[PDB]
């Protein structure tokens, strides 16, 4: 549950600012870059989280950008 907090900052800066109807390809040159607009502090949890989280984010992100949802599904809030 490390990453849980980090998780739901991140998909929730990509359900408002990204639009809804996005490709796996946008969504993820918006992942890469969505880290540095988390709080400081998260910065580097969020790199790690993305990496070591990526496949799995695409593949859940271009069905539902639900933070809460997200977060769960994929492990990252247990």
């Amino acid at each position: 549950g490390g990453f849980c907090e980090v998780c739901k900052k991140l998909v929730g800066y990509l359900d408002r600012n990204l639009e809804k109807n996005s490709t796996k390809q946008e969504i993820l040159a918006a992942l890469e870059k969505g880290c540095s607009f988390l709080p400081d502090p998260y910065q580097k949890q969020c790199d790690q989280f993305v990496a070591e989280y990526e496949p799995v984010l695409i593949e859940i992100l271009v069905e539902v950008l639900d933070p809460s949802f997200v977060c769960l599904k994929i492990g990252a809030c247990p």
